[PDB]
């Protein structure tokens, strides 16, 4: 990744020209310039990276001429734009204020709620690039299903979230079979599947059945990655991470609050009711220390422990035919 | 469309029946099944039945088996859930109380902006619906690319008019290039445009000449259609267009103003700049009067009558090889 990354960004600039050349909507299209520029730089480009990557090893080197390698650059973008229309439309809902510190694309002077348009403006350029760079190409509808499967599970694990968590608190909504729904539906499909997924098909790699085995082990390391999320947004050094977490403040159905239900004597759960998300420092303070005497940080060990293990049978179960080294690369980013 | 309209709502709960039916999920697909009902119901479908009425005098009757038809009813609902969506996120971000005298959904308790997540549920339906009636089509890919086009054209309207008009009273943004652009994007390519070509594409009439002509005929309908709309929201009998307006008070870009300010003695100009939208009726009362004074009505009736003078050219030379009926029946709900 770390070579890679910067001819990632490079291409961007031609994302940009492409979708920015009828001139009496000019106007329109230096807007949506702006919205590009703001909201799908910044981030560590992981998604959009794996495509890359992944298109890598999954291709013979000389099926890999420039051509085909621009479309792999474009298609990571596409699932960086998929991803920047969520969150700009998430932090909208979520009445955000930063995003990785810089001010929500929403509350900026004179954009305010036109930004649900920009949104959908960024959803929008993931199928004209596609059209642009891949229409001729034997796996076309291929990623127009995928993009689109990939946001229709997206926004219902978004509204499975919403449902659970409404700002209301109400921890018998808060159960791990439902926790688990939503990671799934809401992060990992988008997070972990599409990527890859992305690759397998301009790889030629359609099958159902080689998509499913891909799946299985995906999800699940997306499933891990958010409990990790979780773990880290109250415990993890705040300078290693770079975010200081707000999810207790926040009624967030976090993986700690769903193991600590579980493992709560009746004076321990109406206290975690009478402190889950207030603004005040000494009741989140108090939730920390709760979660501190139930000892979830080892929970959580033996939690990163396990799924080790676990995706590594997958991995060895599911894996072939591709190059194990797919989803190794992935595993070593994400349990670092 | 009379007689139609009756087995096209009673195929909604179908509709419904399908996009509702991995359990885990049930409580959101309730929900989307809630934001259906709301807000695909209770327009006049105009849309989406044109889907239907061209497909019928499209396809030889011997090509319309029940599986050919109830194919056509649905693409007729995708039409309208795409309307759904543009309509729920319309009236988030103007702030709007109704829609057709009733709670827009996103002002409903409890709902607030999840509606974002709401109408992008809408638009992602248009793809699942067309996956499970059309994937094994010829038209299949056809109807993704159009449905797909005819929301980046739309949603670029939006920002050209959210441009235009900042809710910041700005008469220099309000001119005849750019309110025809407005148009265009914004309403008349799906409103027009869009049902039609779905019919012909339905129909195995593909060719891009075909549809360019089409185009020309359906966009120059669009066009009128919403400057009859513009002219009637301030002096249509509000019983029988069952809208009371609300355009002068709300900064909007109204064929009525554009026309007014080039007929406008500076004297007229800087009073119309003392009144373009304010709550108190006396200065909107002011502006009808300076539209009165300025013969807007018969400026409009003028046009009306070109416009179909022109409309009749336009399909005498651009219809065939469609049958001219097709765009007839549209003249004809129009200019009514
Ligand atoms: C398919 C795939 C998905 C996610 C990742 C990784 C994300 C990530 C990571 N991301 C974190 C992160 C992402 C963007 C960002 C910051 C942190 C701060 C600046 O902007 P997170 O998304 O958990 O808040 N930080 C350290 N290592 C990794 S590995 C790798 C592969
Ligand atoms: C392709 C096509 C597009 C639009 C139409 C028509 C719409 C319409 C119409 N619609 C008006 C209307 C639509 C829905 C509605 C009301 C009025 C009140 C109840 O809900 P509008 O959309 O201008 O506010 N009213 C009378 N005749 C017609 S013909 C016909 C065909
Ligand atoms: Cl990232
Ligand atoms: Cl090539
Ligand atoms: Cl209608
Ligand atoms: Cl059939």
């Amino acid at each position: 990744y770390a070579q890679e990354k910067q001819d990632f960004v490079q291409h961007f600039s031609q994302i940009v020209r492409v979708l920015t050349e009828h001139p009496e909507i000019g106007d329109a299209i230096a807007r949506l310039k702006e919205v590009l520029e703001y909201n799908a730089i910044g981030g560590k480009y992981n998604r959009g990276l794996t495509v890359v990557v992944a298109f890598r090893e999954l291709v013979e080197p000389r099926k890999q001429d420039a051509d085909s390698l621009q479309r792999a650059w474009t298609v990571g973008w596409c699932v960086e734009l998929l991803q920047a229309f969520f969150l700009v439309a998430d932090d909208i809902m979520d009445s955000s204020l930063t995003r990785r510190g810089q001010i929500c694309w929403y509350q900026k002077p004179g954009v305010g709620l036109d930004a649900i348009n920009d949104a959908n403006l960024l959803e929008a350029c993931i199928y004209r690039l596609l059209k642009l760079y891949c229409r001729e190409q034997p796996y076309y509808l291929n990623l127009i299903e995928l993009f689109l499967q990939s946001s229709y599970q997206t926004e219902i694990g978004q509204t499975l979230d919403l449902l659970t968590a409404p700002q209301n608190v109400d921890l018998v909504r808060f159960t791990e079979k439902r926790y688990k729904s939503i990671v799934k539906y809401k992060t990992a499909f988008y997070s972990f599947y599409l990527p890859i997924a992305a690759a397998m098909y301009m790889a030629g790699i359609d099958g159902e059945k080689e998509h499913a085995n891909a799946k299985k082990i995906l999800l699940e390391m997306g499933e891990f990655f958010q409990i990790q999320d979780d773990y880290l947004d109250l415990f993890g050094d705040p300078s290693v991470t770079g975010k200081i977490g707000t999810d207790i403040q926040d009624n967030k159905c976090s993986w700690l609050v769903v193991q600590c239900l579980q493992r709560a004597t009746p004076e321990q759960y109406q206290i975690l009711k009478e402190n889950y998300g207030q603004k005040e420092a000494e009741k989140v303070a108090r939730v920390k220390a709760l979660y501190e005497e139930l000892d979830l940080p080892a929970v959580f060990l033996q939690y990163e422990e396990d799924s080790y293990s676990h995706i590594m049978a997958l991995i060895e179960q599911y894996a072939a035919p591709l190059p194990p080294a797919v989803f190794l690369g992935l595993a070593r980013k994400i349990y670092k």
